[PDB]
């Protein structure tokens, strides 16, 4: 059964909630973006309406082959009118395609689902700052002080700085990117450019990123594994064996490895700066795992709701525990005395 925080008081709407056959009174599904967790359930025998950005809707048609007559894209940044409410999509700065949506209940009410999210103070001048929200439905991922990470730009930095200086002491290195959904393509875009190469992968990955509306990304990709060296891999395989044998794979091309892991958090975190980070090695195989974050920081959450001022918040994430969800509630409040709202 579908759970009280995917549910729109009011309206006949419900938010990424595929995985509980017919909802009891749902006209509308929508899908804030394309991860699995979110899009867990959807197929070609799905006849209900979907309403999503283009993107997310370019992935449905492609990957899951839902029939183009139930995919509803909206543009961003425009008001919308679905079986009779006003609702606006804005960007969600997660994966490409990735919204939050506003809803303008026939009441007068005011709600922000945020789907997942990294807050930005660039939100602060969206079509948000023109009126009050009464409900946050809050993507409350790290919602811990213990949650720091650098910025997206100062982790880009150091992979590209990184993977240059490794291949200009050793032009025959491969670099290798592990990568399990979409998201965080910058980090394998980024290194290939400044390589001066394509990065090379799976026909179903460059599939994926087709859908993606990327500029210029006939000239980044390629499925050509012999004319790239930056290889993208599952991220399962990004370990000492799994290296080792991809590297046997590619015919005495290379003889040594770096590759990159782009994790969430790790507690290295709480003890390490970006510049300080090293990896672990084993012969010709290096392996980073590198802080590259499509969550909001504790920090920038908390600007986030400071600043917009919400009633009532609704956390989405980290609900299913006691001490989890006391502990989100005393941070609520305490952001809530510190700001007066
Ligand atoms: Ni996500």
């Amino acid at each position: 059964t579908c759970p009280f925080y995917k549910k729109i008081p009011g309206t006949g709407f419900t938010v990424d909630a595929f995985q509980y056959g017919v909802v009891e009174g749902c006209t509308a599904y929508f899908l804030t973006h394309f991860h699995s967790d979110h899009y867990a359930g959807l197929s070609k025998h799905f006849t209900f309406p979907v309403y999503c950005s283009e993107i997310t809707g370019n992935l449905l048609k492609n990957k899951l082959h839902v029939q183009e007559q139930y995919i509803h894209p909206l543009p961003l940044d425009t008001e919308c009118i679905v079986n009779g409410v006003k609702v606006v999509l804005l960007d969600a700065n997660h994966c490409p395609g990735a919204v939050m949506i506003l809803f303008y209940l026939p009441n007068g009410t005011v709600i922000l689902h945020t789907g997942d999210f990294r807050a930005d103070p660039s939100m602060e001048r969206s079509l948000l700052a023109d009126q009050k929200v009464h409900m946050l439905y809050l993507d409350t991922t790290y919602c811990s002080p213990e949650y720091t990470f650098p910025s997206q730009q100062e982790v880009i930095r150091f992979a590209i700085n990184t993977a240059f200086e490794a291949v200009t002491l050793n032009p025959h290195a491969l670099v290798v990117c592990g990568t399990y959904s979409i998201g965080k393509e910058k980090v394998f875009l980024a290194i290939a450019d400044v390589l001066g190469s394509k990065v090379g992968m799976s026909q179903e990955k460059y599939k994926t990123l087709q859908c993606l509306n990327i500029p210029e990304i006939n000239s980044l990709i390629t499925t050509d594994m012999c004319s790239s060296l930056v290889h993208l891999l599952p991220m399962m395989q990004i370990n000492f064996k799994g290296l080792q044998s991809h590297l046997k794979k590619c015919g005495g091309k290379y003889n040594q490895i770096l590759a990159f892991r782009p994790t969430g958090w790790t507690h290295s975190n709480k003890f390490t700066r970006i510049a300080d980070v090293i990896p672990q090695t084993k012969g010709n195989i290096s392996i980073y795992g590198i802080p590259y974050s499509e969550h909001s920081s504790y920090l920038e959450m908390k600007r986030f709701v400071q600043w917009l001022k919400p009633q009532k918040i609704i956390p989405t994430v980290n609900v299913g525990t006691w001490k989890s969800r006391s502990t989100m509630e005393k941070y609520f409040r305490e952001w809530k005395l510190e700001a007066g709202y």
